[PDB]
């Protein structure tokens, strides 16, 4: 599924991550834009040889089980293609966890990279919220 920006800003705030860990629901919206571009179906796979799955481009590295990352953990305990899901839920649950491990979200290097410092409430601007 690809997102409307007011339609994944709503539904990250049902499921609690506006403020979760302190981060604002501007800067959940912005690192889903440069992670995913909005689509749960994202997949990219990383020089390591892991691979980013969904909204949130959630690393197999870590997080979630696809049977190809020789050493890897599973530490959301979900097969990854749950992150690739329309209904958010397994990403957002799994997002807390990462958020949570010490680094914030320095984690996505692309919400550190584009996101962090900028005016991140511009993309929850003009929604119903
Ligand atoms: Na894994």
């Amino acid at each position: 599924k690809v997102f409307g920006r007011c339609e994944l800003a709503a539904a990250m705030k049902r499921h609690g991550l506006d403020n979760y860990r302190g981060y604002s629901l501007g800067n959940w919206v912005c690192a889903a834009k440069f992670e995913s571009n909005f689509n749960t179906q994202a997949t990219n796979r990383n020089t390591d040889g892991s691979t980013d799955y969904g909204i949130l481009q959630i690393n197999s590295r870590w997080w979630c089980n696809d049977g190809r990352t020789p050493g890897s953990r599973n530490l959301c305990n979900i097969p990854c293609s749950a992150l690739l899901s329309s209904d958010i839920t397994a990403s957002v649950n799994c997002a807390k966890k990462i958020v949570s491990d010490g680094n914030g979200m320095n984690a996505w290097v692309a919400w550190r990279n584009r996101c962090k410092g900028t005016d991140v409430q511009a993309w929850i601007r003009g929604c119903r919220l």
